């Protein structure tokens, strides 16, 4: 069974039992100065904190975001500001994979935005114990490993915060079939899709009923032989 | 003329006049490594921002902060020291405008392996507040070739094989004019230095081992023949 529940991240995986979920893979709502940033950072905290709890040891917490680039030129670091505020939260930061999104003649130019980040946390306490069937049937072939496991994917263009193709190449490297991945900001739940399409278990949550209704007709349309159950 | 000063750089830095720098290159000092590991950490990431302090004081409005760094792993419990975000994030508090960095890419078959480093992270960190005006001449001995600015002026760079030397040459001529001063606050071997100088900028750098400034002193004779690094103290 593929759940999304409907309502307050932060409330709703709070009524999560802990060590119930192997891999987090979402994007920060941004669409939803110093101050108001600041207080988004706190909002998104506390979820990451729900997050720490509801995550098996060795589970991870893998955000991909894109810095804001918002009197003059500047870009607020979104990416290196959750990287930092998650440390204070317990995870171990793993290094980055890098999407390269996007591929007068004088000093000073602009250099327009081509990346997003792909952060990864890491809860600590001990590996994970897979069943022999698990590791059969999530074995990744060579070619795949190699494209996959590297810090840069410059292979999946822009345009939901980011394509099917790349929340499925996640979900396939960090979690193991019939693994809890979880998004708590779904939107139309492309990584509930991508979890469902690889034989692993969604579970969602989405602020906006419209979305979550979104997400249950697309994860119909995408999901041959399965259907998203929405808890309102 | 070129000058190198041995010694701290918090304090040398303290010893320069405001506005004097139109363009920082430089690289954090090598970091030496249950929460004592990040106690140290942040330490290190404390006593750097002393220096960015400095930095933002004596650059220029408009002038920039270019940070190379590459975040610091030590696995065996594997684990990464985020450094670069979190340079980032203690700029902000400096008061320096946070500008989109550039991606210096240098570099059985389960769920779950790690993902070697491949890249270093080149930080800019701009001083609001308005910005100097460039002379015509400036402007135009400025200009870069179309080709140039087009492999300069991405966000990825994979192309460039502390951080070579021709890596600092792009910088400088990317972010600082001919005749500007361009400060690098942990010279080494003064690789920034030698490409500022050699692209007619003024070098100023400041090195805390007297081995390596004697080092820089060398090979910026040999890298920019015609001219001298002073070392001063």
């Amino acid at each position: 069974v593929h759940r999304l529940h409907v309502g307050d991240a932060r409330e709703v995986l709070a009524s999560f039992p802990e060590a119930s979920v192997h891999l987090v893979v979402t994007s920060p709502p941004y669409w939803t100065h110093i101050e108001d940033y600041e207080a988004f950072l706190d909002e998104l905290d506390r979820v990451w904190r729900e997050v720490f709890r509801l995550l098996v040891p060795g589970g991870r917490l893998v955000i991909v975001v894109g810095d804001v680039a918002v009197g003059r030129h500047l870009v607020f670091p979104l990416h290196a500001d959750i990287q930092v505020r998650c440390r204070k939260l317990g995870f171990d930061n793993l290094n980055p994979i890098i999407w390269h999104k996007h591929t007068p003649y004088e000093p000073g130019a602009i250099i327009k935005t081509e990346i997003e980040y792909i952060l990864m946390q890491r809860k600590p306490g001990g590996y994970r114990k897979p069943t022999q069937e698990q590791r059969e049937k999530s074995r990744l072939p060579k070619e795949d490993f190699h494209r996959f496991f590297r810090q840069i994917w410059d292979d999946i263009p822009g345009e939901a915060p980011f394509p099917l193709e790349l929340a499925e190449r996640l979900v396939r490297m960090f979690s193991f079939v019939g693994d809890v991945v979880l998004d708590p900001f779904a939107g139309t739940g492309t990584t509930l899709i991508a979890a469902a399409r690889w034989g692993r278990r969604a579970l969602g949550v989405e602020l906006v009923p419209r979305y979550a209704q979104l997400a249950k007709e697309r994860f119909a349309r995408e999901v041959p032989g399965f259907s998203l159950e929405v808890l309102d």
